[PDB]
């Protein structure tokens, strides 16, 4: 689910903070075995160090985050979709914007290239964002970030992102 990827996150976020050694080992684990962890335990780390990637400019961090972010797109294109989806939302908040939507954008086009997930694929997991057990979790991730002044606009702006992607796919038919 896409509260628990969220969940996860914080947790991940909150020991690469407060236990920096403890993060870098179990991020090796992962790397080394993904598949010995939960998908939601994947997608967190990965959304993590994507994070870590963009706001502390971190290249192993990035080197990291594209291995995962592939071995999820080749065996679990539902779990990829929702790591690309709080990723953006994380970027979103943050107020990176354009950074938001090239995520979605990226996420939208190796999906479909892959033949493993669609554009109404992507609007129903944006859309989840929105749901009550979701914000509950951004709301833990803006504390994380001291960007809880900016939940709701960054919400906002998903949204009118999505509504204009489902309006050319309608208009498109």
């Amino acid at each position: 689910s896409l509260a628990e990827v969220l969940a996860e996150t914080v947790r991940w976020l909150r020991l690469a903070r407060e236990d920096p050694e403890a993060f870098a080992a179990r991020v090796a684990a992962l790397l080394a075995d993904p598949d010995a962890f939960s998908p939601t335990e994947v997608a967190a780390a990965y959304v993590a160090l994507a994070v870590l990637a963009r706001e502390r400019g971190d290249a192993e961090a990035a080197a990291a985050a594209e291995r995962l972010g592939a071995h999820l797109l080749a065996t679990d294109p539902e779990t990829y979709l929702e790591a690309q989806v709080v990723l953006a939302a994380i970027e979103a908040l943050l107020g990176r914007e354009e950074e938001a939507e090239a995520v979605l954008e990226e996420a939208l086009s190796r999906l479909t290239a892959a033949n493993k997930g669609d554009k109404k694929d992507l609007l129903k997991a944006i859309k989840k964002l929105f749901e009550p057990e979701a914000r509950a979790q951004l709301a833990a991730i803006a504390a994380v970030l001291d960007a809880a002044d900016n939940v709701e606009a960054a919400l906002a702006r998903l949204e009118k992102w999505a509504e204009r992607l489902e309006k050319e796919l309608e208009h498109h038919h």
